């Protein structure tokens, strides 16, 4: 029972606030936990995330660990492992990355996404899962400087066995800054599971860029900026993104000094292969994972 794990947790510090609700650092029997208190406008994300975490055997180093879910005037809680560095967004804000570290975050993030995407058969297996809101804010950085993916509120699942896409009822859509061209065009086939995987991949490419920008080479490193920082305002409208990504056919600038290296020459090419306009031309998460370790 998750009931009393919510009852004993003491809330100590609010480490995040937004339209999704709030995230707090909490103490439970000496150890630190994260407690996400959802906003009224995002109740359906709590439901979907509660269903998936209770229903799917998902535990993995590179996926945020689940502890409990509670309905504790009305308020919905999700209690999980706590990670001090916060999100990849937060980490990339303050820290610069040695090439080795850039690859470590990149590979571990790719492990998380591959694990989500790939169906594992058998009693201890899991259906194929697509995230649908992959972004640097929804990836945490652990103590060992490896990533793990969070926020399954919009996830969609599918088995090879039964072809009907398990979709929730959430009105929420993907974060606009990260939406693929086919989502902004509304040309995506919403009854095909592979489509949703291909939008995760697009978004993944954008996260690589964010890591790349913050990586040290020849003692050059840029300050943190989000993807498309040079073409859209802070909370880009769908229409702002539609114009940039579909009409103007823009993709983030690949550092014009991205190819003057061995280990970070490939990252540039891999970035390109997440951003192909035709979704089926894109690399799969498994192929990205493999390439990443293939080059260590
Ligand atoms: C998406 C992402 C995360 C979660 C989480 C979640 C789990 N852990 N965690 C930690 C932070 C966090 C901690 C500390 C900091 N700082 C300390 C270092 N300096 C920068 C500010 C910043 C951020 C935020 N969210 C979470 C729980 C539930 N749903 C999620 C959905």
């Amino acid at each position: 029972m998750q009931r009393t794990v919510a009852r004993q947790v003491a809330l100590v510090e609010c480490v995040g606030k937004g339209r999704y609700g709030e995230v707090w650092r909490g103490l439970w029997h000496g150890e630190s936990v994260a407690v996400k208190i959802f906003s009224s406008r995002d109740e359906q994300s709590w439901f979907r995330e509660t269903e998936i975490y209770n229903t799917v055997l998902l535990r993995h180093d590179n996926i945020l660990g689940f502890i409990a879910s509670d309905m504790t005037s009305t308020q919905l809680w999700l209690i999980t492992h706590y990670h001090e560095h916060g999100s990849l967004y937060d980490f990339l804000q303050r820290q610069t990355l040695e090439p080795h570290l850039a690859l470590r975050l990149a590979v571990s993030a790719a492990c998380g996404l591959a694990h989500l995407h790939v169906e594992i058969f058998g009693t201890q297996g899991k259906p194929a899962i697509a995230h649908r809101d992959f972004k640097s804010r929804n990836v945490l950085v652990k103590s060992n400087l490896q990533c793990c993916i969070a926020d399954l509120g919009l996830a969609v699942m599918h088995s090879q066995g039964s072809d009907y896409l398990d979709i929730g009822n959430n009105p929420r859509v993907g974060t606009k800054r990260y939406m693929a061209p086919e989502v902004l065009d509304e040309q995506i086939r919403t009854d095909c599971f592979e489509s949703y995987k291909w939008t995760d991949i697009w978004a993944f490419g954008l996260v690589l860029w964010e890591i790349a920008r913050r990586t040290i080479v020849n003692g050059i490193v840029e300050d943190y900026r989000p993807p498309f920082y040079d073409v859209v305002p802070n909370d880009p409208s769908f229409e702002d993104m539609k114009k940039v990504v579909c009409v103007d056919q823009q993709t983030p600038t690949i550092p014009n000094r991205l190819a003057a290296d061995p280990v970070l020459s490939g990252l540039a090419q891999m970035m390109r292969e997440c951003w192909y306009p035709n979704p089926s031309a894109r690399l799969t998460a498994l192929r990205i994972k493999k390439t990443l370790q293939k080059i260590s």
